[PDB]
Parts: structure tokens; C-alpha cells; sequence
RNA sequence: AAAA
């Protein structure tokens, strides 16, 4: 009969409320979720959907009371809505976490409840979740509890509370290309890994740009039709000794030939130390079978795999569980909305770390990739998420990009980190260091 | 000495504090800027730079009182700092605008001042980001600052720590010099075609055959050797040569655009593609085609969109160079520069506009991320980003919902326009920005 | 300016 209620303020960032609720739900009998109603005339959207997700993923059920506020920018209206809608039952403890919502919502909800329950029969408590030091702080009470390593969340819950659905991703055991280059993926992977370990990445990248991309990536679907491909080849042969084809046949490094010859016999782009040039007979379907997957993987997907493989090891040493706290090829969508793609995701406690990968050394493209990773992690994991971009650029460029796209939030730790070509061989350690600090 | 003090909480968004400060400045004798100190051990950065920029651009002089907080997440540390550092003079009114700062800063600065001062007039206010209203707690007023408070691009970028601001006016646009005496005729001819719903046909012709002919090796159009070899390669592919498509399948309205350039700047020799002779030096080739190609390759679209809104912004009494402009560039200290095609300021909301003739989903999406982040960096968290592309209507609606981020407003802060909007892009922007 |  001594009811204890926890009050949470539902803003546009559902994560903090989830963390606080997960930590305190066991000690409370009722939960009041104060949220915003929708009034387009005042440019105010509703946070009800967030409140619903919070109730669902925290299993509040019938203990949850939803309190709607008409205007979250007006004190008068907030106070009035409170006196009219706030639960009237007799409580012995009212706990308010005022981390979320508008500043006016926080001030007037706090003072309203402090007065309504000033009776010493009722204990009033105020809490705040600090995003900078991952701790729950109580008002007037030195008691400070770090929730950084105590509250955990899985990828599905994180995306769900942020209104994302149809979440799909891959495991190391379920990598798509492992099925496409069956019986050969492992050799292909090791050959590439050995090269990266031998500081050969920059050479591989340069070769991929020229002569590889000039040959296999010059048109929209040249590798889909034998005709166009043979034409592209014929055209290139006109440039003679400067042709990309000659460069491929005469100046391709041995380590690259080793990687190329690690592919299955029916999926190789070369016939000996020569480019395989389809004859007139080759069927368009035959061509695609032999070159599509191979070219796509070599055009970059390999880097994603390599970095993932380097990180899995270290993350297993830690408590992270694949599928829940880390994965590759993440895709999801908001209802009736276009899907997104994130190469690698990692969750440290309740912080999302998104990793985008590019083999590019060019400043312009890498810059754009940075904007992308920053926006995506914010959309799917919240405003306190970290974004990491792994590029094929040198240190000076990486440092410049970090300064270029840096945005201030009040924290001393960076939320946008850029790695470069010199970090590839030891990328796993570099990631472990940046993520787990 | 009936002194009246205004208290502001300095978060990482200085714009609302500047707006509230500019509105209430002439009513208060003292200003207490409460900001955070830096402490790496608690991952707490300092907002002192924003407080400095607020004092500078509000011209507070010695009437500004800096009040540092050591820990903006600790209620006891906040109260102790306030009790020891808040000015002790006799005030008849203490006005606290609690719009900025962390929630703990807001709660405990509000209750500390409400206890300390409230038969003395205590007042709390909050600037609504959604409806542009300064709401009072005790007087229960709600004054709209949407059309009252104005800010220029220099002040806006400076409070957000950006410096070395440069841009171009309508009458200082660069290409006007590249085509002296002829820029008008060139832009009017292009404008006439886009207003005639020829934009989609124009961009198709720019992708092929225009970019096949003039967009190859770096400096291709500045080296006769590179360019003549290139054309000779193209002529080899006679059946589908872009040179044949240029001469035989170019529509009439594009010939009128090409013929609008001066004689020494035309890509065409009569009704054919101009192929340079062997007497043509590197200087001759570059003088004829370099500026014409770069302008037709996309730069023309920046000028077109800018010219379609200039008259509509002057009708609304906005001042060029202060509230709108082209080719904005700036930077942070010792930091790389940024480039924004067009900027517009409605009241005190920044509207950044990124332009591209591209119809590709992937490239337009990357430009969407860029303009979203840039207007956030230089204009704050409540700025609007507009991306004008060449995609069809269905691709713009997808990209709009693709990059939409929920901040609590019903009005979208990321707007995407496409090829269907070019003919009336002036009205499409005016309605989106002001209505 | 709805985990500064
Ligand atoms: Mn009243
Ligand atoms: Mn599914
Ligand atoms: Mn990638
Ligand atoms: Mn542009």
C-alpha cells in the first residue's frame, strides 16, 4: 500500500530514460511517463511513440501512466496539465529523473511535484543522468552511481526505442561473401590480411584505383553484359602501353596476383598473368557469375571484413556478445521509410559506436563519409553516440578531417574519430583503445 | 542604485542566449553569464568561449559578470559555486533565462535564485525554439521574437566560433568576370530554358554527351595534347560517339544556350563541336573552353537559384551580405574551411542551401549529410538545411525521410527539392523558408 | 534552445 512512483520526462532522446528505468524499475511500483502532445500550429511534435517504446522495452505494463502535456514550452500550460492529469493517489516516495525534455518541462515538473509532495510523509528525490561521466546523480545527495558498465543494451532494443525496425545484420559465421566464394573465402581473407599486416594496404588501394577500377568499374553495368565489357576492354587497348590492361598484366604486384589467384577457379578475373578477356561466346550470365562477386568484394567489401575480423577477437576477450553488442552490415528502417546501411556497429555498455569504412585516400569523399556516419549514429543511437571513420588517408589528412567535422556537445572526449592507412595493420587495437576508455 | 540583473546559462548553443540578450539588454544593468569550466577527468568541456563571444557581440562591457561552474552535473557543486560567486549587490529585479545549460544547471540555478531573491522581483523566462516565443514564468507573457530580433551572418558564425567569413554579392559574383559583357546574356538564356521546364532535358545532355567530351583527364581542357587525343579516342567509337550525339542530337534550346557565350568562349564551331587545330596552343584551348565548361558543368545552377530568390528576399527587406549571400566560406581556428553554396537568415534561423544538378541517389544523399552538419556547426541546433538536387520527385521524398532527424518540431529542418522544382525554385524556397 |  506504500506506493512508490518513478517519474520520467520523455524527450526526443529515449536512451537516457531507458538506462535510468532499467536501473531503478525494481524499486518502484508505478511509473509516470510525461510526454508531449502534437500541435503542428505551435511546431510541436509528440514524444508519445518514445514513451510507448520505453514502456514496452522496460516491461512497465499496467504500472505505467502516460501523462500528456499540451505545450512543453509554456509553464502555465505545463503546470495546469500537471494538476489536472498527474496521478492523484497517495505515494510514499516520488522520484523524478529530470534528464529528458525541455528545460521548462524540467523546472516546472520538478517544482510542481516537490510542492505536491512536500509532506514529510512523502520522500521527494531528484535524479539526473550525466552523459559525460555515465553516472546517475541524486539531488543534494553525494551518492553518484556509475551506470556505464552496469546497464547494458542490445542493438535491437537501441534501434527499437529510436523507432527503427526490420533490423538486420551479419555475423562472422554468416558473412554473405563466405557463401559466394565458398571453399575459398578463408584463403582469400588470409591473403588480404597478410598484405595489410605487411603494410601493403596503400599499394593495394592504389592498384585498385588504377588499374582495377579503370577496368571493372567504368560503366553502370558493364560487368553485367559481355558486350559492353568487351567494348570497354577494346577501348582501353587503344591507349596502348599506357592502357590499364597493360598495367594490370605487367605491373601488378605479386601479392596482388596471390590475392587474385586465391579466388575460386570460376570466379577469377585473370587467366594466368593476364586479364581474362571474355570471348564472343561468353554469356552475360556466365560473365556475372565469374566477375560480379569478385569485383564487388575487391572494390572494398574486403576492408569491412578485415576490420571486423580484427575487432571480433578483441571484443571476445571482453564480455561483448556478437549479434547483440557488435556486428557487420547493419540495416534497418523507420516505418515506411528508406533503409540505412552501417558497416560495423559496436555497443559499449549503452553507447553506440558506429564504424564506417572507406579505402579512399581522397579528402572529399572521406569528408562526406564522415558526415554520413555522424548523422546515422545520432539517428539510431542518440545524441551521445560515437562515430568512427576508417579511411585510407595519411595522418595529417585524418587529423584535418576530425577538426573539420568536429561538433561541440560539452564533452572533452571526441565523438567523431578518424583513422587512417597507418592504423590498418593494428586496427583492432586502435579500435579497442578508442572505444574502451 | 536600483540595479536589475539578467542571468543567462551558457550552454553549447549560444544563439538563444544571444537572442534573449539582444531583446532584454536595454532593461538590465548587470549580466551574469553562468558557464562551465573544463575538467577532463569528468569529460566536461568548457563553454567559456561562448560566454566570451556573448559578452563581445552583446557589447556588455564591464556590466558582464562571468560565473564559472566546476561541475555542471553535481547539484552540490553548482549550489556551492553559486553561493560563493553570484554577485552580492542589492538588486531590485533578478531575471533568469534558463534556456541553456544542462538540466542540473537549470534546476539548481533556478531554485537557488528563487530562494535568494523572490519581496524582490524574481522572474524566469525560456525561449521556445519551436514557435520563437520568449515565455515568462511569473508575468505569464509570451512575446514572439521571430520578427523582432535580427542577426547577420558575421555575428551568427562568430558566436559559433567561426572566423574569416567571406562570400560574394550579386554584383560581385565571380563568373561575371569570367564572362565580361556576356554573363547577362548567358544567364538569361539559361534562365529562360529552366523556366520552360527544360531542366530535366538539360541535365541529361550534360551527363551525355557533354561530360563524355569535356570531362576526362585532369587538365584535359588545358592541354591540347590531352584533349586532341581524347577526342580522337571518342571518334574511334563512331557508332555511339558522343561527338556524333553532340552534333546531331543536341536540342534547339541547348544550341541557344551555347550560342549565348561570346565567340572566343563557345564550345561549338557553328552547329558542330569545336575541335582545336594543331596551331591551337595550351593557352588558346584553356581561354576558349575552361571557364565555359566549368560554368555549364554546374556552377550555372548556383547562380540561377540565387537569382530566383534575390528579388523575393529584398521585398522582405532582407539585406544582402548580412542576411543572405552566395559562396559562403569560413573556418574555425587553425581548422579546415567549409563551403556553403547559399545562405539565408530568416529572423535568427539560419537556412543553408546546398545545390547540385546530380540525379544520382548516392551522391545527393552524401550532399544531404553535408549540409545538415554544416548548418548545425555554424548556425546551431535549430538551423534549417535545404538540398536542391536534380532527382525526380520520388527520389527527393525518399531522401527527405531518409535523413530526417527527430528534434521535437513538426516543421522539417531538412528539405530536399528536385528537378520538378527548378522552374519555380524561387517560390518553392520562399514558401518553405518564410511560411 | 526536448542526456548542455
Ligand atoms: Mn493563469
Ligand atoms: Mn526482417
Ligand atoms: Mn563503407
Ligand atoms: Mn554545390
Amino acid at each position: 500500500m506504500n506506493e512508490k512512483v518513478l517519474v520520467l520526462i520523455v524527450g526526443t532522446n529515449p536512451l537516457p530514460n531507458y538506462v535510468v528505468g532499467s536501473h531503478l524499475k525494481e524499486k518502484y511500483d508505478k511509473f509516470v511517463l510525461i510526454y508531449s502532445e502534437k500541435n503542428d500550429k505551435i511546431n510541436q511534435n509528440s514524444t508519445y511513440d518514445y514513451a510507448k517504446k520505453l514502456k514496452e522495452h522496460l516491461n512497465l505494463n499496467d504500472k505505467c501512466i502516460f501523462l500528456p502535456l499540451s505545450d512543453v514550452s509554456n509553464s502555465e500550460k505545463i503546470i495546469n496539465d500537471l494538476r489536472e492529469k498527474f496521478p492523484s493517489e497517495d505515494f510514499v516516495e516520488v522520484h523524478l529523473n529530470y534528464t529528458g525534455g525541455t528545460k521548462t518541462m524540467v523546472v516546472h515538473i520538478y517544482n510542481f511535484l516537490k510542492e505536491k509532495f512536500k509532506n514529510n510523509k512523502i520522500k521527494f528525490e531528484g535524479s539526473y543522468l550525466d552523459a559525460r561521466d555515465y553516472k546517475l546523480v541524486y539531488d543534494y545527495s553525494e551518492e553518484a552511481i556509475s551506470l556505464k558498465d552496469t546497464i547494458k543494451i542490445d542493438i535491437n532494443t537501441l534501434l527499437s526505442i529510436h523507432l527503427y525496425e526490420d533490423i538486420h545484420f551479419e555475423f562472422y559465421d554468416t558473412y554473405s561473401y563466405k557463401q559466394k566464394f565458398v571453399d575459398s573465402f578463408d584463403k582469400i581473407s588470409q591473403e588480404i590480411e597478410k598484405a595489410i599486416k605487411d603494410d601493403k594496404g596503400e599499394d593495394f588501394v592504389k592498384w585498385l584505383e588504377d588499374p582495377f577500377r579503370k577496368i571493372f568499374k567504368g560503366e553502370n553495368k558493364l560487368l553485367e553484359k559481355t558486350a559492353k565489357f568487351k567494348k570497354h576492354i577494346e577501348k582501353l587497348l587503344k591507349d596502348n602501353d599506357s592502357s590499364p590492361i597493360v598495367k594490370f598484366n605487367e605491373k601488378t604486384p605479386q601479392f596482388i596476383w596471390d590475392i587474385l589467384n586465391a579466388f575460386p577457379e570460376g570466379k577469377k578475373l585473370n587467366d594466368g598473368q593476364k586479364l581474362w578477356i571474355p570471348d564472343d561466346k561468353i554469356t552475360n550470365d556466365n560473365l556475372s557469375s565469374r566477375v560480379k562477386d569478385t569485383v564487388e568484394f575487391l572494390n572494398g567489401k574486403w576492408f569491412e571484413w578485415y576490420v571486423y575480423s580484427q575487432i571480433k577477437s578483441e571484443l571476445l576477450d571482453r564480455k561483448l556478445k556478437e549479434g547483440e553488442h557488435f556486428g557487420i552490415s547493419l540495416k534497418a528502417q523507420k516505418k515506411d521509410s528508406p533503409y540505412f546501411e552501417l558497416d560495423i556497429f559496436l555497443i559499449n555498455g549503452y553507447q553506440l559506436i558506429g564504424i564506417s569504412l572507406t579505402t579512399s585516400s581522397t579528402r572529399r569523399l572521406c569528408k562526406l563519409k564522415g558526415f554520413e556516419v555522424i548523422h546515422r549514429v545520432r539517428q539510431i543511437g542518440g545524441d551521445e553516440s560515437k562515430a568512427i571513420l576508417i579511411t585510407g588517408m595519411d595522418k595529417s589528412k585524418t587529423e584535418d578531417l576530425q577538426k573539420d567535422l568536429a561538433y561541440e556537445t560539452g564533452s572533452t572526449q571526441k565523438r567523431f574519430v578518424v583513422f587512417g592507412i597507418d592504423d590498418w595493420a593494428d586496427i583492432g587495437s586502435k579500435i579497442c583503445e578508442e572505444v574502451f576508455k
